[PDB]
C-alpha cells in the first residue's frame, strides 16, 4: 500500500550460528595481529587473538560446568574491556546471555535477574556488593564470577582463575567448536531496555545484524585495524549491536567508560579514530566546546548517534564543527534487535534517522484511524523484518500488544517520511504533551532550548491544568558560571515557536535533566520536579 521496503543486503545472510559467524571473523582477524578492545583511559589492548582465546576457553569451561543448551548466564557490569568475552563465549555454546549494568538499582537488578534466571553471574568488581544482595532474592544463582580482575577478589573466583578450575589442564583453544543451534528458536541474548522485561533474540536475530554491519551503504565497509570510538552502553542493544559489528568488521573498539571533555579529544586524536558512535546528550558538549582546535582530529571521517531524538540544528552545528556532510543516525528499539533505519553512506539529511534497512519494511499509522500514510504525514511507525524479537520472557500478552495481528511491530514512536522516503523521528507518543487539542512533541522545545548559549541540558514534559488538561514545562541545567530566571526562559521560547509550543507549565532550574542510559527523558521524573 503505502509501506516502504528496504533493498536487498549486500551480503547475503550467512550460513551458521552467531558464534559460528563470529569466530569464523575473529579467526581472521587473530592471525593478522589486529587489536580488539581498547580501554581509552587506561591504554590497555586486547588483541582478537587473546579475545578469542578467553572466549573460546570460557565456552569449553561453562560446559564442564554443566551448562547445556538453553541455560542462562548474566553480566552485571559497567563498560569494561572484558565485557565480551562472557557473551561471545554464551553465543559459542548455545547459552543465552543477560546483559545488566552496574549503574541499575537493585530493584531492577532484583526483577531483570529475577526474569532470566541466570545460574552464573560475571560481575564487575564495582558491582559484586548490588549482586551479592541480589543473590539473596533470586536464590537461583550458583556462581559468581569477577570479570575485571587478574587475581580472585574477596573470596570470589575471578574470570581466569574459573577457567582454570574447569578445562583439563592439557586443553589448547584451538579443539573447541562451537555448537549448531536452531537459528530462528534459539534464544541468544535477553536484553533490557532503558520494571524492565526480558526481550528474547534469537541468532537469527543476529546473523541478520551482521549482514547490515558490513553492508557499504547500511553499515561500515570492512577494514581491520581502523580504530572506533564508543561511549554507549555495551548492556543496551545500543552499545551489544554496533560492537558485535565491529568485531565482525575487523574495528580496534575504542571504549571511554565515563566521559570527560579533553580524555575524549585527547582519545580521538591519540588513537587516530575514524568513527565515533555517541548517545545525543553528548553533543551539547561538542558544539561549546573551545577546546576543538587543540586537538588533531583529521582522522575522524564520521560521526554517529542514536538512543533519543537528535536536535537537528545543534547535529548540524556539530557536523560544521568537525567539517563533516552530517550526522550519521541509527533509530531503534531494543525490540527489534538494533537499528532498522540508518543513514545511507552519502545520502545524509539534516533531522532525519535514514532509511528502511535491508529485509525490513515500514509504515506509517493514523493515530485515530489505524490506517497508512503517505509522506510528510505524522503517525506511529510500525515495522515488520527478521530482527524482531521471539517475545517477551514468560509475557505473552506483552507481546501481543506490541505485535499486531499481521506481524507490525507497533513502536509506540511518532514520525513521518519524505518524498525520498527518508524517515524522521519525532518523539514517543507516551510523551506527546495534551495542551487543548494540540499534541506537542517534547523533543521540539528541548532543541530550542539546547540553541541557547546559557543553556547546557534541557527536558520538557507535561504539567496537569484543569483547563487545558497539559502545559509544557521545562527543566533547565545552565552552563557553569550563566545566570537565568524563569521569566528569561520562557520569554526567549516564546520568541521562537508558535503560541501552542510555550511554557506555560513553568520552567525549573536543575544539577542534572533526569535521563536513560541511551538519552531519553524521564518524563515522569520531571513532572515531579515541576510539580
Ligand atoms: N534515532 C533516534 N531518534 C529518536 N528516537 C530514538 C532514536 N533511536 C532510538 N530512539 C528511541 O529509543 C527507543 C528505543 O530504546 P529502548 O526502549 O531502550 O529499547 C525508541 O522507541 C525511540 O523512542
Amino acid at each position: 500500500e503505502n509501506i516502504v521496503v528496504g533493498p536487498k543486503p549486500f551480503y547475503p545472510i550467512e550460513e551458521g550460528s552467531a558464534g559460528t559467524q563470529l569466530r569464523k571473523y575473529m579467526e581472521r582477524y587473530a592471525k593478522l595481529g589486529a587489536i580488539a578492545f581498547t580501554n581509552a583511559v587506561t591504554g590497555v589492548d586486547y588483541s582478537y587473538a587473546e579475545y578469542l582465546e578467553k572466549s573460546c576457553c570460557l565456552g569449553k569451561a561453562l560446559q564442564n560446568y554443566g551448562l547445556v543448551v538453553d541455560g542462562r548466564i548474566a553480566l552485571c557490569s559497567e563498560n569494561c574491556e572484558e565485557f565480551f568475552i562472557p557473551v561471545i563465549a554464551g553465543l559459542f555454546i548455545g547459552v543465552g546471555v543477560a546483559p545488566t549494568n552496574e549503574i541499575y538499582t537493585l530493584r531492577e537488578l532484583v526483577h531483570s535477574l529475577g526474569i532470566s534466571k541466570p545460574t552464573i553471574v560475571f560481575s564487575s568488581k564495582k558491582g559484586l556488593d548490588k549482586v551479592i544482595t541480589v543473590q539473596k532474592t533470586v536464590t537461583t544463582i550458583k556462581t559468581i564470577v569477577i570479570l575485571d580482575s587478574k587475581v580472585d577478589y574477596r573470596g570470589y573466583q575471578c574470570l581466569d582463575t574459573f577457567i582454570k578450575r574447569n578445562t583439563p589442564p592439557g586443553f589448547q583453544a584451538s579443539s573447541f567448536k562451537t555448537v549448531e543451534v536452531d537459528r530462528k528458536e534459539q534464544v541468544a541474548l535477553i536484553m533490557n531496555s532503558s520494571l524492565p522485561k526480558g526481550v528474547q533474540l534469537t541468532h537469527e536475530n543476529i546473523v541478520t545484524r551482521f549482514s547490515h554491519a558490513r553492508d557499504p551503504i547500511y553499515g561500515n565497509q570492512v577494514s581491520p585495524g581502523t580504530a572506533v570510538l564508543t561511549v554507549v552502553p555495551f548492556h543496551h542493544g545500543f552499545g551489544m549491536f554496533t560492537t558485535l559489528g565491529y568485531l565482525i568488521c575487523g574495528f580496534r573498539v575504542v571504549m571511554l567508560t565515563k566521559f570527560d571533555e579533553e580524555t575524549f579529544l585527547k582519545t580521538l586524536q591519540d588513537y587516530k579514530c575514524t568513527s565515533v558512535i555517541l548517545v545525543p546528550t553528548l553533543f551539547a558538549i561538542l558544539n561549546k566546546s573551545e577546546l576543538l582546535n587543540k586537538y588533531d582530529l583529521s582522522n575522524l571521517v564520521e560521526i554517529a548517534s542514536g538512543g533519543a531524538p537528535l536536535s537537528k540544528e545543534v547535529g548540524e552545528a556539530v557536523a560544521r564543527r568537525f567539517n563533516l556532510p552530517g550526522v550519521r543516525q541509527g533509530y531503534g528499539l531494543t525490540e527489534t534487535t538494533s537499528a532498522i533505519i540508518i543513514t545511507p553512506e552519502g545520502d545524509d539529511k539534516p533531522g532525519a534517522s535514514g532509511k528502511v534497512v535491508p529485509l525490513f519494511k515500514a509504515k506509517v499509522i493514523d493515530l485515530d484511524t489505524k490506517k497508512s500514510l503517505g509522506p510528510n504525514r505524522r503517525g506511529e511507525v510500525c515495522v515488520k523484518g527478521p530482527m524482531l524479537m521471539k517475545g517477551y520472557v514468560n509475557n505473552p500478552e506483552a507481546t501481543k500488544e506490541l505485535i499486531d495481528e499481521e506481524g507490525w511491530l507497533h513502536t509506540g514512536d511518532i514520525g513521518y517520511y519524505d518524498e525520498e522516503k527518508h524517515f524522521f523521528i519525532v518523539d514517543r507518543l507516551k510523551s506527546l504533551i495534551k495542551y487543548k487539542g494540540y499534541q506537542v512533541p517534547p523533543a521540539e522545545l528541548e532543541s530550542v532550548l539546547l540553541q541557547h548559549p546559557s543553556i547546557f541540558d534541557a527536558g520538557v514534559a507535561g504539567v496537569p491544568d484543569p483547563v487545558a488538561g497539559e502545559l509544557p514545562g521545562a527543566v533547565v541545567v545552565l552552563e557553569s558560571g550563566k545566570n537565568m530566571t524563569e521569566k528569561e526562559v520562557m520569554d526567549y521560547v516564546a520568541s521562537q515557536v508558535s503560541n501552542a509550543k510555550r511554557l506555560r507549565g513553568g520552567v525549573r532550574f536543575v544539577d542534572e535533566v533526569p535521563k536513560g542510559l541511551t538519552g531519553k527523558i524521564d518524563g515522569r521524573a520531571i513532572r515531579e520536579i515541576l510539580k
